Formats: structure tokens, C-alpha cells, sequence
């Protein structure tokens, strides 16, 4: 029970990074997908790309985390993890190739949406299998995955900012995104392959030798994490990206305000929140404070909705100064990452070892369910207003 050189922990960190960095990079290239559609089309495809991507992403993600939650035992973990990684690698490679070939708007749209469905279908399997596997190890090792995911968001924000500041065409920035993701997926595979020869890994993984009952034991953390991401995705990014500066001195702020004050703030403090859990896990797996703080986050809905959103037609700006928005985004993002990591770490520990794997898989589904519910609410809000 001694992780020498913290090798297994570092590999779990890299697994987390490898799970989300590609997808995150994909999301950050939305400007490339919509702009490409605009320069190609001669109700529009770019006007619907975001919403159709949300559907092509959240439906497969939710379906396959569900199926994995009750079918993971039938497929070896090495197959589920390494096959999902190789599939995603192949998809992102193709995504990079399409940047350099000429294609009409509608085929590009359709093919990109197909690739999005695959990314999130194999992603679901890969994410559900990783949290299941981490369910056999101490809680710190689920925090490793969460922390590595947080780093994936931070890197995505650095990449977005650097891309704007470079002055390069959106297509070549996006080609860099996709090639980077391919390299990261290859590094993730290598790291995963190094686990079986580590004694610490075999110690907890040798523990392999009633879904309704398991769900009853983790229901508090499962619904908590679902509510975490319902709130988060209900406000971020679709709603928060519409905030405008009120103290800008220069027109140069315009193209940077959102990627800095919204995306960077979020991914910095969400990453840090997830990272703190590997060393500090208050309030504890049995404390009723964790669901209570998850509930209290509901305050951010009015708070952020009453920030300086422009154009606005129905609500008033109660918090106009950027400092309000950045402060709310930091707290909004820190509570998300910190409480989400706690729920994912503790969930598997509410159950016996021979069920921790399944518990982790279920926790993954509820996380994704949160995401899907968030996407719905934001849409329903925008569809009514
Ligand atoms: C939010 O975000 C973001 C974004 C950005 C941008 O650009 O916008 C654009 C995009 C748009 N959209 C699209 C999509 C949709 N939606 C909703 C949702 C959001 O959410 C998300 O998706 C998530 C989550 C999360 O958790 C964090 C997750 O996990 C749990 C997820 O799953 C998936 C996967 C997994 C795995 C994989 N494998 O493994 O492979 C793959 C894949 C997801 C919305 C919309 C930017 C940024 O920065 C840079 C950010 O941040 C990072
Ligand atoms: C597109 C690239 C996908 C590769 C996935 C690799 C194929 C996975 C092969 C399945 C192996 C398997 O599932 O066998 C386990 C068990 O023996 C059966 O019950
Ligand atoms: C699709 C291409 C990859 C398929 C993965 C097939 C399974 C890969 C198995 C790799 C061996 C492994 O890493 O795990 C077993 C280890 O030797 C003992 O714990
Ligand atoms: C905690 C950070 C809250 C910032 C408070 C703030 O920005 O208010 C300043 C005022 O609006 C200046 O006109
Ligand atoms: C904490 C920041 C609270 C500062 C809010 C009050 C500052 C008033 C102001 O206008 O400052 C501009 C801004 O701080 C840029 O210099």
C-alpha cells in the first residue's frame, strides 16, 4: 500500500487530463466550425451548430454512461479504456484532416456531428470506466482524475487566449488543437499501459477477484453531483458568455473579456477546487454539509443572471462592475470543482469494495445526467426568452 514516486496517482491524473482535454479542445474550436460554415454556405447551419452539437454530445454521453453503469462487468476494463482511447484518437485525427480538405457546408456539418456523437459515446465509456476503476483505490485517486480534468479545462483556456492573441486563422489554431489532442491521447495510452507493472496498482486492482441497492447507498452523492452540474451547465457557458464589460478602456477588451473573465476564471478556479480535494476533503463522506452546499449554489443563478448581460431585454443589471462577475465566476467555479470532486471521491466509498466499481460507474452517469439537465434548462430558458 505504498505508491512509490506517486506513479499510479500521476497516471490517474494523466488519465483525467486525457479524458477531457480533446473534447475541451473540440469545444474551444466552435468558432472554427461556425466560421467555416459561414464561409461555405452560399435557419443557417452556423446558427444551429451549437444547439445540434449539444444534442449530439449530451444524448450519446448520457446513454452510454447509463449502459456502462449496468454493462461494464461484461467487458474487460482494459478493452473499455484502451478501445475508447484508440477510437477517440482516430476521430480527432480525422477532425484534423478535414481542416485541410475542401468540403461543402452540409457534409461538413453532418460529418462533424457524427464525430461528435462518437467522441461522446466512447468518452462516456472511457469516463465511466475510469471512475469505476478509481472506485477501488483511495479517494485521493478519484481526485487525481478530477484534478487532471480540471487541468484539461485550464489548458483549453490558455489555448483559446493564445489563439486569439496569435492572429492566426481559426482553421490553423483548430488544426493545432486537434493535433495536440492526438498527442495527448497517445501519451494517455502509454501511461495507462504502465499501470500493470506497478505494485500499488495491482494491490487495489486485485480486489476484483444489485444496482438498485448500490444506488440507494450513494443516492445522496449521486443526486448532489447531478445537481452540481445541472446548475453549472445551466449557467455556463451559454448564459455567462453574454456578459459584457462595463469598465473596459479599450476596444481590445472585447475579444478578450469573455475568454479571460469567464472561461479562464472558471477553468482556473474549477481546476484548483478539484485539485484541493486530493489533499483536503472537508466536510467528509458522511457530513450533511456536502448536499447543503450543493443546494446553496442555486444562488448563482440569480447572481450571474443579474450581471452585466448585454443585450438584455427583460432583467436589470444589479451587478455591473466586472469585479462582481469575476468574483461570482470564481466562487461558482470553485464550488463546482471542489464539491463535484468530493461527490465523485466519496460515492464509491459508501459501498463495499466488490461494488465500488459499479458505484463509480453510476456516479459517472449522474454527473453526465447533471450535464444533460443543465443543457436542457439553459435551452428552455433561451427558447422562451
Ligand atoms: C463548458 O466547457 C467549456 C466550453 C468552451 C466553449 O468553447 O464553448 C463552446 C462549446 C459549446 N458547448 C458544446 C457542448 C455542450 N455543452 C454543454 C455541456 C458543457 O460541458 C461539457 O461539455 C462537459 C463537461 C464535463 O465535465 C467537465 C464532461 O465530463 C464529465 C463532459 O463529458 C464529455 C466527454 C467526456 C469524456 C470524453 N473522453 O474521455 O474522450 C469526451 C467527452 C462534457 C454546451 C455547449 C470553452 C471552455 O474553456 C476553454 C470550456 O471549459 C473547459
Ligand atoms: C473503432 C476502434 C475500436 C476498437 C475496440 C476494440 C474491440 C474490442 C473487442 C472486444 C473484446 C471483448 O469484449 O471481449 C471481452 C469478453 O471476453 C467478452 O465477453
Ligand atoms: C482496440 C485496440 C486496443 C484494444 C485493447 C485490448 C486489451 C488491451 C490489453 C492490454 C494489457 C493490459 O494493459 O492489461 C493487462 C495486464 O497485462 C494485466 O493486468
Ligand atoms: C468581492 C468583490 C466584490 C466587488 C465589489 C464591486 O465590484 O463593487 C464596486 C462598485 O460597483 C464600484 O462602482
Ligand atoms: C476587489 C475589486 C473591487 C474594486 C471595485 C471598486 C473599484 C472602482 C473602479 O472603478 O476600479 C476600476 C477597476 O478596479 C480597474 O481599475
Amino acid at each position: 500500500p505504498q505508491d512509490r514516486y506517486k506513479a499510479v496517482w500521476l497516471i490517474f491524473f494523466m488519465l483525467g487530463l486525457g479524458t477531457l482535454l480533446p473534447w475541451n479542445f473540440f469545444m474551444t474550436a466552435t468558432q472554427y466550425f461556425t466560421n467555416r460554415l459561414d464561409m461555405s454556405q452560399n435557419n443557417s447551419l452556423s446558427a444551429i451548430f451549437n444547439n445540434v452539437m449539444t444534442l449530439c454530445a449530451m444524448l450519446p454521453l448520457l446513454l452510454f454512461t447509463y449502459l456502462n453503469s449496468f454493462l461494464h462487468q461484461r467487458i474487460p476494463q482494459s478493452v473499455r479504456i484502451l478501445g475508447s482511447l484508440v477510437a477517440i484518437l482516430l476521430v480527432f485525427l480525422i477532425t484534423a484532416i478535414l481542416v485541410k480538405v475542401q468540403l461543402d457546408a452540409l457534409p461538413f456539418f453532418v460529418i462533424t456531428m457524427i464525430k461528435i456523437v462518437l467522441i461522446n459515446s466512447f468518452g462516456a465509456i472511457l469516463q465511466g470506466s475510469l471512475f469505476g476503476l478509481a472506485g477501488l483505490f483511495p479517494a485521493s485517486y478519484t481526485a487525481a482524475i478530477m484534478s487532471g480534468q480540471g487541468l484539461a479545462g485550464f489548458f483549453a483556456s490558455v489555448a483559446m487566449i493564445c489563439a486569439i492573441a496569435s492572429g492566426s486563422e481559426l482553421s490553423e489554431s483548430a488544426f493545432g488543437y486537434f493535433i495536440t489532442a492526438c498527442a495527448v491521447i497517445i501519451l494517455t495510452i502509454i501511461c495507462y499501459l504502465g499501470l500493470p507493472r506497478l505494485e500499488f496498482y495491482r494491490y487495489y486492482q486485485q480486489l476484483k477477484l444489485s444496482i438498485k441497492a448500490i444506488l440507494k447507498k450513494i443516492s445522496v452523492l449521486a443526486f448532489s453531483v447531478c445537481f452540481i452540474f445541472t446548475i453549472t451547465i445551466g449557467m455556463f457557458p451559454a448564459v455567462t458568455v453574454e456578459v459584457k464589460s462595463s469598465i473596459a478602456g479599450s476596444s481590445t477588451w472585447e475579444r478578450y473579456f469573455i475568454p479571460v473573465s469567464c472561461f479562464l476564471t472558471f477553468n482556473i478556479f474549477d481546476w484548483l477546487g478539484r485539485s484541493l480535494t486530493a489533499v483536503f476533503m472537508w466536510p467528509g463522506k458522511d457530513s450533511r454539509w456536502l448536499p447543503s452546499l450543493v443546494l446553496a449554489r442555486l444562488v448563482f443563478v440569480p447572481l450571474l443572471l443579474l450581471c452585466n448581460i448585454k443585450p438584455r431585454r427583460y432583467l436589470t443589471v444589479v451587478f455591473e462592475h466586472d469585479a462582481w462577475f469575476i468574483f461570482f465566476m470564481a466562487a461558482f467555479a470553485f464550488s463546482n470543482g471542489y464539491l463535484a470532486s468530493l461527490c465523485m471521491c466519496f460515492g464509491p466509498k459508501k459501498v463495499k469494495p466488490a461494488e465500488a466499481e459499479t458505484a463509480g460507474a453510476i456516479m459517472a452517469f449522474f454527473l453526465c445526467l447533471g450535464l444533460a439537465l443543465g443543457a436542457v434548462f439553459s435551452f428552455l430558458f433561451r427558447a422562451i426568452v
